[PDB]
């Protein structure tokens, strides 16, 4: 199972790793994709997760979206995990550098509710230009369900635990 987390509360963990290596070493039931609309795994946490995979995730995005279309900012979909967890849930946070809506950071975190343990990045961070902080903020208040967080920098790790309230 998941070791070396610190709890913040009765079901968010938090630890200093990279997401793809967690996910290679417990292989969850559900690693959470920092998605965009398009399933277009380009950079950051998806970037990473995709390669990992050998492009098989986009692979398999390409047909889902071919046959869906794009997701909502907010929403989600449930993909396979591949070589890194039985299942990946495409999550979409908004993408403050695209102008996007921050108040729908409430609505992607409620897409964790769904799964009864999840192992995830911060939803909006990084290359999505959300306050990390707010982010830590949103997830404690909204998810119910035991989330791993997986921060990849060391540096905002001591400041999200130093700063938690
Ligand atoms: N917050 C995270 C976690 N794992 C990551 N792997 N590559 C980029 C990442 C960002």
């Amino acid at each position: 199972s998941f070791s070396g987390y610190l709890k913040l509360t009765d079901n968010v963990y938090i630890k200093n790793a990279d997401i793809v290596e967690e996910a290679k070493k417990v292989k969850p039931t559900v690693v959470v994709n920092a998605a965009n609309v398009y399933l277009k795994h380009g950079g950051g946490v998806a970037g990473a997760l995709n390669k990992a995979t050998n492009n098989a995730m986009q692979v398999e995005s390409d047909d889902y979206i071919a046959t869906n279309g794009p997701l909502k900012v907010g929403g989600s979909c449930v993909l396979s995990g591949h070589n890194l967890a039985k299942h990946c849930l495409h999550v979409v946070g908004p993408n403050v550098n695209k102008g996007e809506d921050i108040q729908l950071l409430k609505s992607a975190y409620e897409n964790f509710n769904q799964h009864e343990v999840l192992l995830a990045p911060l939803l909006s961070a990084g290359i999505f230009g959300a306050d990390p902080i707010h982010s830590l903020r949103v997830c404690v208040d909204t998810v119910r369900t035991n989330v791993y967080l997986a921060v990849f920098d060391k540096n905002l790790y001591d400041k999200l635990v130093s700063s938690f309230l």
